[PDB]
């Protein structure tokens, strides 16, 4: 077919039950993570055209860049607590990759305090046990599909999009390309 399983997606073996319709994982310690979200926009791009009801999660790993990549899921994890994940994604992204401004936890609040969030705010989020389950969930939803590289999107936890098997000479073709066919799983 068009779309053929073991090409541009691939069906896990052992499907997860009760996972987001369509599941990101990034890290920001990742180059091709920071190509998709601050070059290719693949996120917002998937979302302009997911049907009806879909919603996006978008989960941190651990398993890039040590203590401060664990910081990072935490920090995420206040992100989107607060609901500023809008705020924070392109200076944390810049911080870690382009300036390398951010190498300690306190260079991470500093890019929430100059994105306008209190001082105080955030440091009750960041000890705050709601982030502590947030945590929980970025571990467990990573778990839940073995996963060991980044950038990653999974369908309904049936489906991991395949983006090696996509012609990426045209930088918008490919992003079509790719929001396409997490339209086409999402509608399997």
């Amino acid at each position: 077919a068009q779309y053929e399983d073991g090409k541009q997606y691939t069906t896990l073996e052992k499907p997860v039950a009760g996972a987001p319709q369509v599941l990101e994982f990034f890290s920001f310690f990742c180059p091709h993570c920071y190509q998709f979200e601050e070059v290719l926009h693949i996120s917002d791009n998937v979302k302009k055209k997911l049907p009806e009801g879909v919603k996006m999660t978008k989960y941190h790993v651990n398993f890039m860049g040590g203590d401060l990549g664990k910081d990072l899921t935490q920090a995420w994890a206040v992100a989107m607590a607060l609901g500023v994940e809008d705020k924070v994604t392109v200076p944390l992204f810049e911080g870690v990759q382009k300036t390398q401004t951010i190498r300690s936890a306190s260079d991470i609040r500093d890019v929430f305090i100059n994105a306008g969030i209190k001082g105080e705010e955030y440091d009750a989020a960041w000890n705050s046990f709601v982030v502590k389950s947030l945590v929980a969930q970025q571990e467990k939803a990573a778990a839940d599909v073995q996963l060991r590289g980044v950038p990653a999107m999974f369908v309904n936890g049936k489906y991991q999009l395949n983006p090696q098997g996509m012609d990426t000479s045209n930088m918008d073709v490919f992003v079509q390309q790719y929001a396409d066919t997490v339209k086409y799983l999402s509608e399997k």
